């Protein structure tokens, strides 16, 4: 326990459906220097058991430096798949496990570190917890598979001032570029961000009728090829708040109404994991 920013440990939680591929846990938390170790279990139960099947069971260890993936099953564990541990006690904490048919697939600061094979049912975990000498930040759960190039409608109301659209991504390894596109009714782009890997900048611009328009791009581009990312598209009342990764990557004042901003579209080097409005 420390300064309540929420999420009390043990932080237990359950799950509207079945954990199916596509879908990627991600926990976020602050580490105390005196920390020893903390533990993410992806569970089921009978409401909730306390100790019966645990598809996938991380254990975070600064003792041990090295991250311990097991499976409890009728009883036991098995066989400890070890791996090494990036975390110093102290500083912050990133895992995002994504389940896929074949496997489990976790993630450390936003860099696959394991290849979790499935061991029993995925179909299994209902629950998960996050237990230990940890702070817990964030934990947020969702997300498919992503066709990209995508396209879709966003929501009914669209995302208008008030709102950010929230995008997990993953720009692909050997990718020179990708975009994302935020649409008016009309066809028009409300705006186009445009990260070039090959320019090493972010563009944005807005297109109007056919024509686009100046292109601003000042900004150290911060995302990395095969690096995971959260852009998030903070639509204010005079601005676009653009934001990668936590901070505030650049601002890009309305060249048209935001309102009513109603399609989105992915395309490029990229791999997108989670879509969300807020
Ligand atoms: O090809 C059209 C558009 O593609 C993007 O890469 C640029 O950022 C836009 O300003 C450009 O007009």
């Amino acid at each position: 326990m420390a300064t309540e920013t929420n999420y009390p440990v043990p932080y237990r939680s359950k799950l509207t459906e079945p954990f199916e591929p596509g879908q990627t846990l991600i926990i976020k938390g602050k580490t105390a220097e005196d920390s020893v170790r903390f533990t993410i279990n992806l569970h089921n139960t009978s409401a909730d058991f306390s100790g019966n099947d645990v598809p996938l069971h991380i254990s975070v260890r600064f003792d041990e430096g090295k991250i311990v993936f097991n499976t409890f099953s009728k009883g036991e564990f098995g066989k400890e798949e070890r791996k090494s541990n990036p975390y110093k006690k102290g500083d912050d904490i990133d895992i995002r496990i994504r389940a896929h048919d074949s496997k489990f697939s976790i993630s450390v600061d936003q860099k696959e570190v394991k290849e979790y094979e499935h061991r029993v049912p995925l179909s299994s975990v209902t629950h998960f917890s996050v237990d230990g000498d940890i702070l817990i930040t964030y934990i947020h759960w969702g997300g498919k598979y992503y066709p990209v190039p995508y396209e879709s409608g966003l929501a009914g109301d669209g995302l208008a001032p008030g709102k950010s659209l929230l995008i997990f991504a993953t720009p692909e390894k050997k990718g020179k570029r990708f975009h994302i596109n935020l649409l008016k009714k009309n066809g028009d782009i409300a705006l186009h961000f445009n990260p070039r890997f090959d320019e090493k900048a972010i563009v944005r611009n807005s297109l109007i009728s056919g024509e686009f328009g100046n292109e601003e791009r000042e900004g150290k581009n911060p995302l990395e090829k095969g690096i995971g990312c959260d852009l998030e598209f903070r639509n204010e009342e005079y601005a676009f708040q653009i934001y990668v990764d936590g901070e505030r990557f650049a601002t890009y004042a309305h060249r048209l109404d935001p309102h009513d901003i109603n399609g989105l579209q992915i395309g490029g080097d990229v791999e997108v994991t989670g879509i969300q409005m807020v």
